[PDB]
């Protein structure tokens, strides 16, 4: 029993972080088969970043003048191309410890675990979830782009997240790994709104199933609601609105524990409206919503990879 | 910036997971060089845990009853013997894989990197810190036990924990590497009192420093303590006794951010007696006591391994 935010094994992940250095810029690579990915901003200075012009900026650029390192490895760079936010790297050698693996662009909401690396080297790993406003709650000291989230299914990595900046407020953007920034976010050192977040309403309800699931049932109460009902608690609250298809993914943890979804959002409206007394909830005094279904499912069964 | 709860890279040990199979009992092993590490009721039935004389039962059993399976490798057993409460089997083959290691018994308060695993296959990993009663609140479903604790220093594995046990309270006891038990607990299956727990008072106050560093500084007041002042007011709220070590300890973290430990225990002091009013400190409702002062400073650096 007991239920842990928990990462995924990083071990098919470590074995393809690089070091990427151009100039004076040093950063995390992802090496997989023959191409190396990075974030395009190794390309500039620290002045550079107020206004850059990415193109002109990869015209003073060789093949010559990027160097990937693995560990010791020196991987020989033969071609480099620009796709969006990332700068692709040909090496003349395939990663011989490359993984099974996808690019996934994932829906906020979801989660993944990161792997934070400095000049290619892993220091750590924490799974994060994608807020609503396309932003991530991180650990990013200076040198850590390039790093990557990822998710792992049996043997295939999914990754879905290279790190690019921190905003002036203190929070996380990045891209996919084709180079499209999650969100409305540019690789300047500018001010960048990130707009309003709210909290993810199905995380919240699958973590109270887990609840349920490890003993804490206090929150339990004698009331129901309905959809439309609990929308408008929801929303005074700043909470995503619940829809038909977070129930159904709900389905399976309603099945387990004997507690409809709606019975389990009117527990949830009663939080919201009354606190919780100064109770704890699987060892938390707020409302979590970094758990998907998904991983409550994952941790309440042990599914391997 | 920003900081979280983050586990260390878990590919050194990965490749050191295998699953040991005696009669009917499934579980994890560690294998280094030429053994494999596992728990020793692997030789009991469902029965057995009631009472188990290991000795007797261990007579039972033989080398070619011990079935160790890495993967898709099979393990020649070709030795076997019991040491404390771990079973030490040899294997004709050395771990290619096997990292520099060493076998640490750790300091309650201290904390490292949990690889749940399941049938020899690793599923996620987690930070947890042994408290102060020998304790730790883990993720450990059927067939977790063997799963191994772990801190990683530069390229070596210090491995301290391996997982034994559910207590009936939900929370999990093990030992180290060597056998002997975290605690006063035995490995069988009866009603174990794992006496009162506190919270680990150096790790409170160098996760308030994190706080300051991050940006959150609410709590920082106008007043001081003394070490028996404040030492009063930890026994009320049954919080360990601070002592002149873990000033020391904390002396890094007080020169960064200027704030001498006795006055950050005077806003320890403040948060006890007057709770938080509602607030949160880096995203926390509650005082988080599973960061050590090593462990913020890591996080506030950015070291590598
Ligand atoms: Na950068
Ligand atoms: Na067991």
């Amino acid at each position: 029993s007991g239920f842990r935010k928990m990462a995924f094994p990083s071990g098919k992940v470590e074995g393809c972080m690089v070091q990427v250095t151009c100039g004076t810029t040093t950063l995390n690579g992802l090496w997989l088969d023959d191409v190396v990915y990075c974030p395009r901003h190794v390309i500039c200075t620290s002045e550079d970043m107020l206004n850059p012009n990415y193109e002109d900026l990869l015209i003073r650029k060789s093949n010559h003048n990027f160097l990937v390192q693995a560990g010791n490895v020196q991987l020989r760079v033969i071609g480099h191309s620009m796709q969006n936010c990332v700068l692709k790297l040909k090496v003349d050698t395939a990663n011989p410890k490359t993984p099974k693996y996808k690019f996934v662009r994932i829906q906020p909401g979801q989660t993944f675990s990161v792997l934070a690396c400095y000049n290619g080297s892993p220091s750590g790993v924490y799974q994060c979830a994608m807020r609503p406003n396309f932003t991530i709650k991180g650990s990013f000291l200076n040198g850590s782009c390039g790093s990557v989230g990822f998710n792992i299914d049996y043997d295939c990595v999914s990754f879905c997240y290279m790190h690019h900046m921190e905003l002036p407020t203190g929070v996380h953007a990045g891209t996919d790994l084709e180079g499209n920034f999650y969100g409305p976010f540019v690789d300047r050192q500018t001010a960048q709104a990130a707009g309003t977040d709210t909290t993810i309403t199905v995380n919240v309800l699958a973590w109270l199933y887990a609840a349920v699931i490890n003993g804490d049932r206090w929150f339990l109460n004698r009331f129901t609601t309905t959809l439309n009902d609990f929308n408008l608690v929801a929303m005074k609250y700043n909470y995503e609105p619940l829809t038909q298809d977070h129930v159904d993914i709900l389905g399976p943890l309603s099945a387990q524990t004997g507690i409809a979804v709606l019975d389990m959002c009117a527990s949830l409206k009663e939080l919201l409206q009354n606190g919780m007394n100064g109770r704890t909830i699987l060892g938390s005094a707020l409302l979590e919503d970094e758990f998907t279904p998904f991983d409550v499912v994952r941790q309440c069964s042990g599914v391997t990879f």
